[PDB]
């Protein structure tokens, strides 16, 4: 009764289905893989911060410890701001699947903004850790929002910023350890993941959450094409290797049927992916003319 | 005289740019169509006051080559005073990208060093920066002239250090086109060779009195229609002469003979998507818009 949409479990054959009448709706699901070609460390693979006495390394992103002792945390985000942000293929890649109707949407765990930068819009994007783009302060009855502008001037003086109304901290908006994913994420899950026909997996090893669980929860006959460095996805997040039951990955078991795994970068995998479609081209001069855009600034 | 529109109106020139006849167009550019992004028109006030510590000859002083060369600390104190923060391309900056992405656009000349094209997307190959730009800069010595880029420029201004060569310690500036220096190179060979094959010529938020677009308008083919979309009509005088009913080759719109010129008067990014409607394109040109301002809104 499983219905089997793929004629075979490789690029080519994502490439057809994509082509076909009946892949209409594409969610993209992007980790720190496809952001680290543009000067983003893979935090899924501290040595200047040995002044700072951290209890362990991640307490840093610990909300409670944040609140208390927050220059770590923007010493280090002062140090890993790129010599220039400017989006990767694969992100112009996803701004491509726009312009052609077949973005439904981009869930990111990243926080860079890249997608933001790349053209993608708010409506297109589900930013499950949050980001950076916009900033609190973290008083309850304050609130006040302060823009990325404001922000990055901040980190760059290496001021902590601190709230111009009430001069309580000012945190941005990503999900520190102890704090809840994003609202929006939840709501757009429930509805997305209903009519979704290809999950494109793009540059994450599904370890943390909530891609380690929301991988699974695609209709049995959608497809899954992972880009990445590695194989993921093929554990349950808590009880391990079992066969794939329950929706894990399954690329080479005698029951594979939708699972599709494309091992490298996420740049080559895209435009590989794209070559097949008749779009590389296309792509190649997006990016050129968006890459000239910011390089127009330095 | 061949007459190529049907009508000296914006509805017949959007009618001949849907002809097979205009396969290339030149845009001719000025202050008027970055002013929509703050970027102050020095044609029209009160921009050197911050300066009046420096008593100057007169106000324009800081843009001559002589008097840059020894006296460069205004010239940079006001680059610094009216550096933008973000730089965000016009309606009309994109629209350009628009008939690039069409196969339509020859070459964009711009009067403007505010370098708003390139970040539209316009890339070298597509550009005359006829007044120079910001974009690079140079050592100002004839036996050196080593490059710098904008990043490198920038970090000198905001620091409050006059720039200086890396090789020889000579001054380092913008590569604007200062009173006293000769126009781009590159303008000269792009102007004989683009100025033959032009089919139509788009003059947006130039008054056409600076040159070389002053000269540079009554070159065109005598066939070749012009639109110009600006506040106010202008190129129909001689930059010497004055008004000679249009005798070689001035923008004639309204005389009895007039046959291939078109004025529609307004904001620039309006006449582009006004001009953009006729064609089909506003569609695409309003999207094109959202998207780039939101990426560069996230640039912050
Ligand atoms: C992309 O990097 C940058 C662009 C623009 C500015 C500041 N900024 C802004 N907007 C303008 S608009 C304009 C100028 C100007 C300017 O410096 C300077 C030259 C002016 N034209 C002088 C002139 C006259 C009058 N007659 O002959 C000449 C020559 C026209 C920058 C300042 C610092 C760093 C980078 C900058
Ligand atoms: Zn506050
Ligand atoms: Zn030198």
């Amino acid at each position: 009764h499983m219905e089997r949409l793929l004629d075979e479990l490789t690029l080519e054959g994502v490439a057809r289905y994509m082509q076909s009448e009946r892949c209409r709706r594409v969610i993209c699901l992007v980790g720190a893989g496809i952001s680290t070609s543009a000067g983003i460390p893979d935090f899924r693979s501290y040595d200047n911060l040995e002044k700072y006495h951290l209890p362990y390394p991640e307490a840093i992103f610990e909300i409670s410890y944040f609140k208390k002792h927050p220059e770590p945390f923007f010493a280090l985000a002062k140090e890993l701001y790129p010599g220039q942000f400017k989006p990767t293929i694969c992100h112009y890649f996803m701004r491509l699947l726009k312009d052609k109707g077949l973005l439904l949407r981009c869930y990111t765990q990243n926080i860079d903004t890249l997608e933001r930068i790349a053209g993608l819009e708010q409506e297109d994007l589900v930013e499950a850790h949050g980001t950076f783009y916009t900033s609190h302060c973290v008083s309850a009855s304050c609130r006040h929002e302060y823009p990325l502008s404001w922000m990055k001037e901040k980190i760059f003086s290496e001021v902590t910023p601190k709230c111009e109304d009430c001069q309580s901290l000012v945190k941005p908006d990503i999900v520190f350890f102890g704090e809840s994913l994003p609202a929006r994420f939840f709501s757009c899950m429930q509805s997305d993941f209903l009519k979704v026909d290809l999950l494109l997996v793009m540059g994450t090893s599904l370890q943390v959450q909530p891609f380690a669980s929301l991988i699974s929860k695609a209709p049995l006959s959608t497809p899954r094409l992972l880009i990445n460095k590695e194989k993921a996805g093929q554990s349950d997040p808590f009880l391990g290797m079992i066969m794939g039951l329950g929706g894990g990955m399954d690329f080479d078991s005698k029951k594979a049927y939708r699972d599709v795994a494309w091992l490298g970068e996420c740049d080559q995998g895209c435009l590989a992916l794209a070559e097949l479609l008749g779009w590389k081209k296309e792509l190649e001069d997006l990016v050129r003319r968006e890459h000239a855009s910011i390089d127009a600034q330095s």
